[PDB]
């Protein structure tokens, strides 16, 4: 089992729902998430929803007796209203989600489930360094988002909607080979348009400055290898 | 939707979410340590029989609790500082327990050697002493007339180097639970038996009043509350999980 599937498994372990009929995976990128709820709740009874249409044909080919829809999570909403509305590493990247988040749970029926899980990750040292070496260097003119609300802010937002609203957050740990493999993990996780902004020919200077970085960030155990920490922030709600 | 909704016990949810990272589908030979009054227990009975699991406890009272309610489940009196298994462990399972032994890591690294090829031990501890509730505690001892009466867990990098030698692979998380709380008082009731009684005990039956006082007045302080009025309180809890080489 992946460890890159564990938070996704740890939120859908806390959905209270014994059966579901109209369940969603939002931003179900290429299905991992989404097989993980049709194996829980059937092929059938799941639609994923994103806003890439290469997440969307790479998901239909691994689930394709499923559902899948393009739209976007800003303002998109079910056609009826859903008893599931999971979504897995997606809201991070959606403006304003709380309020969101808040007008979503009006698209569930009564007992219907809103779970969601976020990376809590800007302030770990693999995002700090991202800045540090683009403030740092010769291409620091090419650079010249918002964290995550306390729990708190969830449950005002939620709270109202809600029978039951359930905050926690994890600080998960991955023993990493080197601080290479640590650079190459983060490519998936916000790298990538630090070195947009930086430009194809820095690429290898850019790259040397933030491995040398997470090198100094990250000190090895006593077996050699590294500790990457994945702090996520996960909530579940329940519709009034 | 209503009616297909299934809540499990507040109250296990830790031991739930460590038992749910145990890799094994069976157990002959499993211990519950610090099984209390046997609520962890029937945890793993529940999943793995009541016929192959041990509970394990210093205490007297509560163990009688505990066979009580698993009255077809072993039971045995011992202190963890020193325990081992009669015969080797398929599963070592502690939840909320290690915190109160002198040295755990220590503990914890021997008991690995009390483990079958491919067994499992799973810890999970309270991380709390940082919390606005133990901070409270200490200014309240520092800070009254009864003020001349008066350790933290290791990082995650630490139980990686105490058990991985020994293990085919160890799993470290730590995690932070909110939970909504009535009122100041509620939140005073709670940490009455999560660590203040020692203060208080120290602090003399003369100034109890007087302690519990001040302690509620920095708790309301120190927890703003919620739109609705709830306070929040905060778990932070460490858990970890080997499987022997
Ligand atoms: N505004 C938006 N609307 C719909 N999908 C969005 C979106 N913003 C990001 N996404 C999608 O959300 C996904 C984030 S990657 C996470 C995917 C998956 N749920 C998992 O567990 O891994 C990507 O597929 C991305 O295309
Ligand atoms: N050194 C020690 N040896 C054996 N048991 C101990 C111990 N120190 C504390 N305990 C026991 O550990 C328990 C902690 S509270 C009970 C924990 C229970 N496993 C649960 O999931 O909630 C108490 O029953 C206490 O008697």
């Amino acid at each position: 089992e992946d460890e890159r599937t564990r938070p996704a498994r740890d939120l859908l372990a806390q959905v209270p729902l014994e059966r579901v009929l109209n369940g969603y995976d939002l931003g179900c990128g290429p299905g991992n998430s989404t097989e993980l709820l049709t194996d829980r709740y059937g092929v059938n009874v799941i639609t994923g929803i994103d806003s890439d249409d290469d997440m969307l044909e790479k998901a239909a080919d691994r689930l394709p007796n499923t559902n899948f829809g393009k739209a976007d999570l800003a303002t998109w909403k079910p056609a009826q209203k859903a008893d599931l509305l999971y979504a897995n590493a997606v809201f991070q990247w959606v403006p304003d989600h709380l309020a969101v988040l808040s007008q979503l749970m009006d698209q569930l029926e009564s007992g219907g489930v809103l779970a969601v899980q976020m990376p809590d990750n800007l302030q770990e040292p693999t995002h700090i360094a991202m800045h540090e070496t683009a403030d740092g260097g010769p291409w620091k003119d090419a650079f010249s988002r918002k964290p995550l609300p306390p729990p708190s802010d969830y449950f005002n937002a939620l709270s109202p909607k809600s029978s039951r609203v359930d905050v926690w957050h994890t600080v998960y740990n991955h023993p990493m080979k080197d601080a290479d493999s640590i650079v190459e993990w983060v490519k998936g996780t916000g790298l990538r348009p630090y070195l947009a902004a930086a430009g194809e020919e820095n690429r290898e200077a850019f790259l040397a400055d933030y491995t040398r970085r997470i090198a100094a960030a990250y000190p090895p155990m006593a077996d050699g290898r590294l500790l990457l920490r994945f702090p996520r922030l996960f909530v579940v709600a329940v519709k009034k």
